[PDB]
């Protein structure tokens, strides 16, 4: 487990090599969680990208955060898709942190510290432990078949996950840099398995 | 009676039938009140949207608290309607006050801390005290006829009521926070019914 | 009726002569009686003080609620007498209700939204309908023998009187808020008479 | 003398009936003149309406200030009128104070704490003493011929008048809050009469 | 005038030197007053000092509020003294209001939001309006006769005063940082000399 | 079966013959048992108190919850005792589950939610079914020998019992009084007889 | 093995015969460790206690972590002790975390995840992996000379043990209770023998 | 330059050779200073510590925060020496930011976001920029002449320097840890030199 | 070497001879380099411009950053040009960062402290020491054959070079002009000649 602290990883060209592959102990099958992350990147304007991808063999959207081009942030579980739709967007580093959980269906998504209104998806489902987390690339089979038209381009980090619904209050310590323990996926105690052209640096943002 | 603290009713899919039905052991028919809430939801460029429905027996828009697509807040007692135009609005959790006062039929609204223009509404009027009060939806009879189109679809909480009129000085207590007692409606003490999709989450705005 | 609403009673000076006469629209004999009232005072760790007198002719402490210094609250009826012993007390404005039963004696004391464990006095008595109620001092004969050392100095409010026992959800609704409509004393509907140094001030309290 | 201190006349209703006439004790012609005063109006895109209008049997306009439908504050004395172009206006209570100085004509046009530029007006002129003043209402003859379409609908307060021309230090002071004495009109020592539907009401601004 | 707005008056030693003078054009005698301020001092374990000092050329102690060790706050209006007991006192900034009615001699104190209980003082009196007002020292006769023993050490800011009696709303408004206009001595339109080794800072308080 | 939910039984004076005996339908022989119960007293301080005894006809103490003054909770099981010693009291309610287990001798004890360290009582015992239940009293004979300083003076209702130890998990729903169904004494189906002076009245604990 | 979730050994009374012993798949000599634990007891105020006795053939006390009485946690590796002062305690359940590492002698102690000052103990020391590891009683020899009064009576669970210094993050993951793998002694896959008076019981603590 | 984010200097024994040398690269001597620091001792009970000491070839005290025994914090410069007087002190990690300017002299202390009143403290001095910055001792030359009596035992990071007073929006957020950029001392871009026995370990606070 | 603090090249007029040549006594060749500078100009609305051009022998275009009209900043290594778009422009005073770094091709650029997103150039290339450096013009001979619809007209000054990627810590010192020390080309030790119509002014900029 590496401590990524200040780092981030950075995928500098459009291509369909240039990934990371990030390991989640994930013993049981989640009924809820809250990922949360930076990225930046100008391809907003230009195309869509994968912001986040975990796949299951079962289904290789299984969480997905990906941001389609002139409407926004898609945000879909178990291939069932929302949208929170974004009209203005702008080249500065953004935060996200997005919650799910299967009791509701009801979906959290956070930008910048602000929340978006709570919307239902696939209430009652439950996604499986066995999966594949890859930043850079979207996958569709289990641990593959990229398209480079939906890579990222720029800079991913402070990857942070949790099992259940973190609380606004939480929410708002992760977006001030608070102190917090991810217990799914955590950027302080990562493992991660880098292919292509991706390079560690810096983060650029604060 | 429950302490709604701290939380708010989500109600995260467009539907007729999800909704709560709050309980006032009301005596007295009403003079004069004050109503104030917090609500979240994105609808407000999409379509209209029931906020807050006080029905009588009588009359089922008895006090009708009503967003109007491309237009603004709807305020009705007694069937009779004024409208508080916003030409400019934004997706934020927006708290509202509104007081009516039979004596001299004037209305006041309170955006976010901020009031409109008193206008007058119902001059004489008096509210009946055998009333159903429905978060969620419009009702069209007493306890019922809802509209799908014209379900809240997001979050209302620190539902609060009064039989007089606020002064000026109490509002702004209500929207910093201060100390208040309410005399008809009670978010700390509240007594309500649910029905259908609805949940209980911690509230998103501070 | 005079609506007392967010008003007290205020009794700045020590005295013997200021007081206030609450005038009961009662003839029944109360077989049962609640009565609540806020109050705020300094006296509590100085001196004993009449909070609530009231009496009849035959019967000068037929209700009292009175402090007594270094011991806490002593509520009697029909002359007897029993303590509500109160360790520590802090200065802030103090709510309470005290509910009394003839058919079984039993007395309810709440302090704050607290209950008390219910104690026996006076079970089978009879409170008389024709009585002198008096905020700001004890009184010794019907409406007079006033003690300065026995006044209340500071403020009294929200007083209001049932011919029954409240439940303690009713209790809660008092303490918190929310609606009620008291049948022998009521603040929204008060009939007094004001005595010697006496003003009507805003209430400090929420 | 009147105190209305934190207190508005609300004229809710479009009607050349709702006016208040305001006395001065003034015996002097005025040489010069202050006039400042609260008022909160949702008018101004649909029509133009009086804001302060100083009549005498001589002339009509003696003082009037009016705001012009897509233009601004039509400022006039002695039947001469001066415009302050509006390009941009908000829906929020304004503040204006205006001075006039027969010794120079110079006008002194103020909204919120910012001056207008100095425009000149009636040099040499004399505004009568024996004068109606209204408030609410467009004046046409010495207490009457209102109209409607030029009737103000909302608020109007802290109407002060000063036979001087206040420097902008007292301005400042006058805008801010701070200690002042008007001698012709004092909004503290008020003497009026109110005709048709018109309220008194807690001001909405502070 | 300048805007005091975030800043705050340091007196960082003890001395009879260190002094701010508050100019206040008070014209009309004060039948009644509210002062409120934050201070921050570490003195109150040690001594007395003086908080605000009102003195008029016949009355060195007209307004003052005055911390006496091992006692609490001392309010004084026309030479005769009330005190508002403290027994713990806390390392903090602190808030507070006081007012003063002449009509009833009613003196609320207001600490951090809390009110004590209303006390009678100098009822019937009348506050001269040619004073001198200063911070950090406590006058023995106008704008002089300064003792080191009693000057304040440590911070004084947001001192505002109105001629009149604010409500319990009113002040909830201004401890939470609501808007007001102060209508005496105005903060954001403070006139103000300073004497001696005296700084303005950004307040340690919010 | 009586559904004494949200009543408790009221003991609202000393006596030796006020009691209540609660009929089990129990067959087999305890060879475990959890007892839970909320209760109310101010004897505490003042004196020792039977919370709940059980006596079969060889052993009057065969189950006993006894507070003794200045040391806590008795509990005893076939006339043998421990002690959960409770240095500091206060006058709240206080909701209790004791366990027993004859396989092991553990005895559990939990205070408003909180357990007590397991300790060993009575291994390899076993509790008669022919059982003589009463609150209020400590029985010294099957069903008699009360004694007055040991009456229960106060309110004790929600008496629960189980013919097995409650996981942790269970208890926790107990006192949070969610889904559990009892079956050897049952609040919501009991069969009980009540002698002297008890009263039912609404449970003044939520 | 056994999974050991959600359960604890339970030591229900004093004796120098209940324990059990715990058995490392390890061969490797410590150069660094960690061991943690939740442990329930009531002897804190009465006695010592042993918490974790490990022994090597050649000493005893090779590690051992004891509560001192009126002292707080002794800490001692290869025989040479530390003290962890708690003055004063409450009897609640307890999770420790202590860390030593051979090449700079530190010592971490952590309790209910917050951090003791980091100590130095036996710099360049080596512990023996021949070890016997006893719950419940301190061993004077390899597998015994236990003494009674020294003896734990009460709960102890969740015991895990590493090779290695957890940092603190790690450590603040078993507390919150995220996912860890112990590779010296693992609860979840816990090797363990039991003699005497112990039983396997649910965890009371969450 | 070296990254220490996260990481903390360990004084794990008493000792007059341990301390860590910090080397700042400025040449233009201070007019005004920040100094911040997180710091872990349980000295605090037991004897006096140098925390921060910055010495001149002129004056070995051109800068020293000391913990001085049942006194608190004392900070010097120029060897002039002020108390913050602390009264109770708890074993908890603690964060001091200090600052001084010459101008005034005035000297900010904060603890924990909490400020103490400001203090004078040599008004017009200047402080060298040919200096010597040691954590860990106390010293009395240039770079030299320790005492162990003096010196810091535990752990010392996250020391951060600027040449000018941060303002209280700055230093609240240094405290939760919002972005900043030091110009003095900058621990995330540290020159030192490490001499004696001293580890770099894991910072145990957050 | 000339101390250039608070002093700027002026380009007065647009002209293909104005220029000064900064030399570097740079010896290896550039495997990564970081640039720095402050520039103003009106041309960004009317044509692009040469802000720093970096020729070699080989090569005339080794570093160019150019503003190219509508566009942005042209960023080029060895003859290979990325864009940063900048859609939107503001006629002030601009800071601009760039790091180039051969390892990974990565360009950071960053205007006014924000970074723009990292894109890859002239991976594995290497940049020739041996260079003219000229401000004011763009250069397309080794040391010549400007062109004048490419020159800056305005100002150019703080041109600082290092021959290492800057972190972002370092890059904010700069920007907010903490200390740092430039190794290839230092603005406070800088080697320059000047030819046709330049100044040297005090610098516009803070
Ligand atoms: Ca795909
Ligand atoms: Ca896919
Ligand atoms: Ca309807
Ligand atoms: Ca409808
Ligand atoms: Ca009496
Ligand atoms: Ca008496
Ligand atoms: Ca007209
Ligand atoms: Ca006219
Ligand atoms: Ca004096
Ligand atoms: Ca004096
Ligand atoms: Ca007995
Ligand atoms: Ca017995
Ligand atoms: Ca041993
Ligand atoms: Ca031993
Ligand atoms: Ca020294
Ligand atoms: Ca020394
Ligand atoms: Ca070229
Ligand atoms: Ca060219």
């Amino acid at each position: 487990q590496t401590d990524m602290s200040r780092k981030a990883f950075v995928f500098p060209k459009e291509s369909d090599t240039s990934y990371v592959s990030l390991k989640a102990p994930l013993t049981k099958p989640l009924k809820a969680f809250t990922v949360c992350l930076h990225f930046y990147t100008e391809l907003s304007s230009t195309r869509g990208y994968s912001i986040f991808s975990y796949a299951t063999k079962r289904q290789d959207n299984e969480i997905l955060i990906f941001w389609s081009k002139d409407i926004g942030y898609s945000f879909t579980v178990g291939g069932s898709e929302i949208l929170f739709e974004v009209p203005e967007v702008t080249v500065a580093p953004v935060h996200i942190c997005t919650s799910w959980e299967s009791a509701s269906g009801i979906v959290e998504f956070w930008v910048d510290g602000k929340p978006r209104v709570r919307k239902s998806l696939k209430k009652g489902y439950t996604v499986g432990a066995e999966a594949s987390i890859i930043l850079g690339q979207e996958q569709d089979s289990f641990g593959g078949n990229f398209e480079g038209s939906q890579s990222l381009v720029g800079d991913i980090g402070n990857v942070n996950m949790w099992d259940f619904v973190l609380s606004p209050d939480e929410i708002n310590t992760i977006y001030l840099g608070g102190p917090f323990s991810p217990n799914v996926l955590n950027w302080r105690a990562l493992k991660y398995e880098v292919q292509g052209e991706v390079f560690t640096k810096p983060q650029l943002w604060p």
